[PDB]
């Protein structure tokens, strides 16, 4: 129950927490909570508890807290356990997990009551939220602005509920657009025309980059809590579909790539792969798109299943439900784009799927604590050959896995090396084919100087002799020149040419933030992006690198 | 509609009552709970989300109020809701208990996963210890496996001598018997979710393995793709909503799949999508699973249970029973409440047609395939809701215009039909009328002469066989049900189903002459229902 470096990246269901619930009746031996009391506790539960224990309390990373179990444990036991506080959430916006005496008692009582299941969100609800602002026929048939679309960066302005579209070469903010709250990620259609963003509240906006003044052409809500979205990337299926994944309800939705019409909703409720026990809250995590078959690649967290969803026929729906490892989160494709490599973070494993054959190929422990790759980093190691790398939230380690069964069979799907970077609390590792450098952030590190810096390894100097590769430390936050607070540096993203790498210098909503552009060839400061509209900059996605999965 | 009597034997704790609602004691609540599952959940759902009856969830019931609930439960209504109070079925006190129960928040019903299945899993005779060849002198292919419903037993009856070879104790009210593809293993599934596997090669055939797969179940099937003989068995449950693939030699539970999910049309989450009929493909190594409330037909590929390939086919809600056409390529199934037949191509794994039968509530069983003299290959179903028999063309290549179209519809004995039957060696089509209110009809079967069918629009005449009268049974309500042929297709058996404390029988009809051949009576023959001939079941010959 204490704040660790790798247990702050758990879902915070604060959109779902805004919903009012009814106070349930209490069985013998338990006292009922009033309307206000129950809602107050429920709000606290959804905000700072449901991530680990579930909205239904059936357990996720933390054990089940269902009434049968809690009543047997008792109030006193729960009261004393809960009085210590809960693990803090994410900086600049998460909770500290600090509850008072009034709050501690409420939570213990709440746990003894029978939880109601939050509302579902089906086709009826999605279609009511579905708005097409500019029908396809009224859109341009060619690019009508003079922007360099492929070198554009789509930047989340988290707490402002906006995104910024920034010129990759001039650093000019081309436009700031209103979207869903706290957009989690931006994704691009395969042609690079359409920009899709998903907010944590389940709101999806679709933006047409060919318009003289790009704006939202369609929107829809797919759930109450959502984090992922992806576009069809199989050759021949460019711009055909988009897919969104939600934490609640546990489901994914396949939408029309031009209009966002909801075409197919699939529940992810089901059995765990290992113990084969029903789980009523299997959250959708990362969603990728196959380059080998017309399929979406969907990580289902709590049941530990990777779904290969064939979008060629939504009525006679072909899926492959791959038993993998529980706690699947994020991942990426290898350099050849054939293998999906994903972190079952809580179990410290990397699951490898062959997207061509539709089957599990390997499961390997990284030797680190809580691997968090993002999409990861593919590069050619001088000794090992093609590798994919991940850093970790729980420790300072960077792990390399061999990704070339044909050319380097002895190294394929084995952890080939593990070495330290700046410190624990890393979120994102990054490289590019044109770069000789591997960048590693340390976003969640408790030490301000570490969290405001990035480690940079010289790939060319790597020998894989077992020693610890040296790294250069770039003082990104210092380069940005921010006086107030202790801004967190997060997520490297390259430009189209792979000559410059951008980092977010993420400060609070009413504090000063920036984007820092690094010249990859020299590792020197190229440019500092500051603007009054640049509020809480987090994720940044280069159009070309996102549409092509170049990482 | 289903009766979840097994789920009702569980004692649940009395839940809390929110403000404005009166609480029930543990005893009162438990009494109401048992009644709910035993008599109410079939139509209303275990979770009270509604199926054939309206939803009875607390948000809806509280708006209606106690008085409304009490009145509705007492006098019922014309639209399918029994008059529990005025009929005397439930005492006045029990009616009030149910009204109060409906206003309360029901605890979630127990799940039944791998741990629970493995705990119930018993292997009496390991495969290594079983015979390597048939060790009895029985003609196994001509053997009939007959449910003795209320006795929780089955009777293995010789197809030629009509001798009850053995009476075996199994799960309560076995719903169906199924045979492995080799004809060696006999699988039965009780309503309670209990599966028994019997080795017919033993000197004295008995259960070699058993397992429980849920709380309420109705379906079981074996792997029938060439090369996959005896490899797997699959069972389907009403509760929990799931299907389980088991090892075909030991019953080891290998893969459990939840059927909870979205309805095909309105795409809304449904928390209780019951598994109905389960068939086995002859074109691909797949099981064919009907999921009732969501209207999905699942094609589940058993070649790899870890990287599980399925095809979820959007069909029509209320899928129940069905069968393969004569070629064994197309699966034709009734979406009964919507009066539709859904046709799936098992080779291509896609929906091919959805057609209304023109009748009310088609109930085919596995149906009846035959070559109609003018229409070509057809598949027939009778109906529960009316006296009609419908024919659908099943030959897209050879009779294209007729394929997947209702080609003829004509009357049989009356409404309340459950099973229609024929055999390739027979020229007759037999149709029961089991649920008809008229005893004369309920104890008789209609027989149509396929050779005389001209498909000219006129209604084909039928002969009426007085099955119950032939059995010499008039006491109680002897309800004649389900024709089943012997291996050669020269005789047809019907069950004369009477109450457990009444006299029942099996009636064997000579298919050539349409005359009484033999009456099977025995004190052990309690409530005989389903009968399955080993050869006809293993080969899907119907
Ligand atoms: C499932 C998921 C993905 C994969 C998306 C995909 O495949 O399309 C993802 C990716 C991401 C990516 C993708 C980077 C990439 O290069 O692919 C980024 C930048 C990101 C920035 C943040 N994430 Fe993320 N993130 C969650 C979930 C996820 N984050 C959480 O449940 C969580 C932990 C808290 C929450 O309630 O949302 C969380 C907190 C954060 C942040 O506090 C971050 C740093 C900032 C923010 O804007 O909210 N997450
Ligand atoms: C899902 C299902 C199947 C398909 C099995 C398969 O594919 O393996 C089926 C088949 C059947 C079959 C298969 C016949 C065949 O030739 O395939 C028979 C004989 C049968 C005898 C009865 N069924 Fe059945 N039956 C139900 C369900 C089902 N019955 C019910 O939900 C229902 C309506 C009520 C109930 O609570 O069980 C019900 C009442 C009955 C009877 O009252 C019957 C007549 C007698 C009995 O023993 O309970 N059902
Ligand atoms: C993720 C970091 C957590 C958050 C946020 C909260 N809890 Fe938790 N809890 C977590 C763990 C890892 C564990 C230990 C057991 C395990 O799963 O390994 C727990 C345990 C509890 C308990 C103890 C119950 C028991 O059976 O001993 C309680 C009562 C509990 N958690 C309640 C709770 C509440 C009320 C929270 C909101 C503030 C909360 N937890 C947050 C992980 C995490
Ligand atoms: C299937 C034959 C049923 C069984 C067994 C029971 N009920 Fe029923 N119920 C059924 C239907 C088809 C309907 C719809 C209303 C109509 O006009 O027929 C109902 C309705 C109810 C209601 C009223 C709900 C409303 O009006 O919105 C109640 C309170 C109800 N049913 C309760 C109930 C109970 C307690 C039962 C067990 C004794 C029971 N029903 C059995 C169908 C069937």
């Amino acid at each position: 129950h204490k704040t660790r470096t790798d247990n702050r990246y758990e879902p915070s269901l604060d959109n779902l927490a805004q919903q009012d619930v009814a106070a349930p009746g209490a069985p013998e031996g338990v006292s009922a909570l009033s309307d206000a009391q129950y809602n107050e506790a429920n709000k606290i539960y959804f905000e700072r508890c449901a991530g680990c224990h579930g909205v239904l309390r059936k357990g996720a990373t933390g054990k089940a807290l269902t009434p049968d179990l809690t009543r047997d444990l008792g109030f006193d036991y729960l009261q004393s356990f809960i009085t210590y506080g809960s693990p803090a959430g994410m900086p600049n916006w998460g909770t500290s997990g600090e509850l008072s005496a009034e709050q501690v008692d409420l939570m213990a009582n709440y746990l003894l009551l029978d939880p109601a299941a939050p509302p579902e969100f089906g086709m009826k609800e999605m279609r009511e939220s579905w708005k097409v602002h500019v029908a396809p026929e009224d859109r341009p048939t060619q690019q009508e602005n003079d922007w360099d679309l492929e070198n554009l960066f789509s930047v989340t302005l988290r707490d402002a509920g906006q995104i910024a579209l920034i010129d990759g070469a001039t650093y000019e903010i081309k436009s700031v657009l209103d979207t869903g709250y706290a957009v989690h990620i931006s994704r691009l259609s395969a042609s690079g025309r359409y920009l899709f963003v998903i907010g944590r509240d389940g709101k999806v906006n679709m933006i047409d980059l060919w318009m003289k003044e790009p704006t939202t052409v369609a929107e829809i809500k797919i759930g109450s809590e959502a984090r992922s979205i992806e576009t069809s990337k199989m050759e021949g299926w460019e711009d055909k579909y988009a897919i969104a994944g939600a934490y609640w309800p546990p489901q994914y939705v396949i939408m029309d790539g031009e209009t966002l019409e909801p075409k197919k909703i699939q529940s992810t409720r089901g059995m765990t792969y290992d113990e084969q026990e029903y789980h009523p809250e299997p959250r959708v995590a990362a969603i990728l798109a196959s380059h080998y078959r017309p399929e979406f690649i969907v990580n289902v967290k709590e049941t530990g299943k990777i779904l290969l969803v064939d979008y060629t026929d939504l009525d006679n729906l072909k899926t492959t439900e791959i038993s993998a490892e529980r706690f699947l989160h994020d991942g990426g494709l290898d350099g050849s784009h054939r293998y999906f490599i994903t972190a079952a973070n809580a179990r410290n494993k990397l699951v490898v799927i062959d997207t061509k054959e539709g089957k599990l190929v390997a499961i390997e422990d990284t030797g680190g604590q809580t691997p968090h790759p993002g999409r990861g980093a593919n590069f050619v190691h001088p000794t090992f050959g093609p590798v994919w790398a991940t850093s970790h939230m729980g420790d300072d380690s960077v792990a390399l896995i061999g990704t070339d069964p044909e050319g380097h069979p002895d190294n394929a799907w084995k952890i080939l090396d593990s070495f330290p970077a700046l410190g624990g609390g890393s979120l994102f590792i990054k490289t590019h084919p044109n770069s000789q450098y591997l960048y590693v952030d340390a976003t969640l590190n408790p030490e301000a100087e570490i969290s405001g810096s990035v480690a940079v390894f010289d790939i060319k100097a790597m020998t894989g002799d077992g020693s610890d590769p040296e790294f250069k430390t770039l003082p990104i936050a210092e380069w940005a020149g921010i006086t107030e607070g202790q801004p967190r540096v997060v997520q490297g993203e390259f430009n189209k040419d792979g000559t410059e790498v951008w980092f977010s210098v993420w400060n609070g909503k009413d504090q000063e933030s920036a984007l820092v552009v690094v010249d990859d060839k020299t590792l020197e400061l190229k440019h500092v992006i500051k603007d009054e509209r640049l509020v809480t900059p987090t994720g940044k996605f280069n159009v070309y690198n996102t549409m092509t999965d170049t990482y």
